[PDB]
């Protein structure tokens, strides 16, 4: 039941973020939430091409590392290039068919264009590193470790998809396919949208930046700075993007929009809590295959479970949830002059 | 049974373009079709943002322009802001659930996403040139000779859209829903992916073309000429957009990238040629009204007439598709100042 093009006139500026009519004419003279037009402004005015990007010396700094330094910097890359591959088509495949205005509409899809400009930045520093992209590539597929740690997110998406393409097949009520019983409920898909949104935003506010940590402990000792310039870059763009989800969640919350997203919020709000809680965990689990060959200075283990704790903390803060971990000044302060 | 990363490592270069394994890995140092990287390059590259354009002197044109001439101008305006409101969306709703290779997935995301920049521009010409937007937004909605076409365009994608859900969710076979049968077939799928791009091919080939004659016309005049600017801008896009239909259609039919879509293009391809010349008279019958009150300088009925069928014949060539129309040579060579 999903159209490209409603023909129905409605007023765009009362629709509820998701769920509603879909929209028909995208014109951006009006908002619902002019924090979204804000979004798509500023995402546009940060336009940066990757290949533009000098990496020339890069190869020399990493043929150079140690191996277990290597190792660390490669092994980020790749979840990096997971995070995007993964970020670059599923805002698109599993938001866009539930959106009802406009200026959220068109945040989305800017939103997953500048991932898919993360994307081909990997691409730029990998073929300029290494002899055979291929063999970094093929692995982000089949390294055990790599999926563990994101173990969830493309689950989460594939599940809201595909109760996305019953809802809008058979719409609400239960119903009888090849003889089973299958039930449509709308709140239940809401319920599942939500906490899509609340492990997107955990995706953003919290495995991206760990990534990013590991990424300029390089650039602190001077090397890799093409790949520096890029993370910059992508950073700018990430903080944007949780910007936006954080919005979206908390808006949902003050029942300023669909008065049942506000009660699902509250209904759910342990849900919320535990995803972030996973997320935590699986980013810390990460550490002991990121540091199997060793460690590095100001690197470890113990700093890096350090700092989730620290950045779980404030983006749970940020939405309203109680605060899972030991509350702690920021382990690598060093990681400000890189971030912003 | 779509999945936002399958986990199957795969050769990305031997997946048929669409209904192969979902793309996985978001890489582009390598490509089965080198032309939707080049693509995605060139789009990339052409980058622009509409309010950087000086539209200041449009007002007092537009308020100048005799009556006929103010409705021939606004008409043309709404229906662009249609097609790229459709543009936007429809690619990445339609086409990413389907996409097997990396270059042509990145590909669908760019193109859709400079779509909606266009859609940003025609804000920034109507709040540019009205004073109350709102009156031209609402009417592209409820416009009867508009709306004509826009069904027709919607249908395409909406029923590949319903038809892929489908496919995902019970695979191919006869199956019962609610006490009826439901016939799922991979073949009859591909068909309507291929009638779904030919009318993307004509809508970006056929119907953008004739709306920048009207456009340009006014220009030729030096009027309007900020829309000029914005629009020249656009058709610069479009032609890499019609580049990149009309390479999937050649690539699908010639049998090199999937023998089933290649028969399946010559079974269906009278049919193919009457959505042509279809498309082809829906924009003459529009040139119609757009001029039941009166013509311009360098515009009537009987020369956009004209450059329907001159531009209908190449673009219909251009997919192996008959020539509907006697030959004749540009009816109005001006409008290659303006365009790529
Ligand atoms: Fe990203
Ligand atoms: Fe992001
Ligand atoms: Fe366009
Ligand atoms: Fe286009
Ligand atoms: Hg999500
Ligand atoms: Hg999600
Ligand atoms: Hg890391
Ligand atoms: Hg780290
Ligand atoms: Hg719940
Ligand atoms: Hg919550
Ligand atoms: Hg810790
Ligand atoms: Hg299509
Ligand atoms: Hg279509
Ligand atoms: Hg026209
Ligand atoms: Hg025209
Ligand atoms: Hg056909
Ligand atoms: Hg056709
Ligand atoms: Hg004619």
């Amino acid at each position: 039941a999903y159209t490209t093009f409603s023909q129905t006139k409605n007023d765009q500026l009362k629709e509820p973020m998701f769920f509603g009519q879909p929209v028909n004419v995208a014109r951006y003279d009006q908002q619902k939430y002019d924090i979204f037009e804000k979004l798509i402004e500023k995402q546009l005015s940060f336009f940066w091409r990757p290949e533009e990007v000098d990496v020339s010396r890069d190869r020399i700094d990493y043929q150079a590392l140690p191996e277990h330094e290597k190792h660390i910097f490669i092994s980020n890359l790749k979840y990096q290039t997971l995070l995007d591959s993964i970020q670059g088509r599923s805002p698109n495949v599993a938001l866009l068919p539930l959106i009802s205005i406009p200026e959220l509409e068109t945040w989305v899809e800017t939103w997953a264009f500048s991932e898919t400009i993360h994307s081909r930045s990997y691409t730029h520093i990998i073929r300029n590193i290494v002899n055979d992209p291929s063999v970094v590539f093929d692995d982000i597929v089949t390294n055990e470790q790599i999926q563990k740690r994101a173990e969830g997110i493309s689950s989460y998406y594939d599940e809201l998809i595909e109760m996305t393409s019953y809802w809008h097949l058979l719409g609400e009520g239960t119903h009888t396919v090849n003889g089973k019983t299958v039930t449509v409920s709308l709140r239940e898909l809401k319920k599942k949208l939500y906490l899509c949104l609340m492990s997107v935003n955990a995706l953003e506010a919290i495995r991206f930046y760990v990534s990013f940590a590991c990424s300029f402990a390089f650039a602190e000792r001077e090397l890799m700075e093409g790949n520096a310039k890029i993370i910059r870059l992508i950073a700018r763009d990430e903080a944007l993007h949780l910007t936006g989800t954080q919005h979206m969640l908390n808006l949902l919350r003050s029942g300023a929009d669909d008065p049942e997203m506000a009660e699902i919020a509250e209904e759910c709000k342990q849900e919320c809590y535990d995803l972030f809680v996973q997320a935590a965990q699986q980013e810390k689990d990460w550490a002991d295959y990121l540091f199997r060959d060793g460690s590095m200075i100001g690197l470890n283990k113990d700093i890096l479970c350090q700092y989730v704790e620290y950045i779980t903390n404030i983006r749970m803060q940020a939405v309203g949830l109680d605060l899972p971990f030991n509350t702690r000044s920021n382990p690598i302060p060093w990681i400000n002059t890189w971030l912003v």
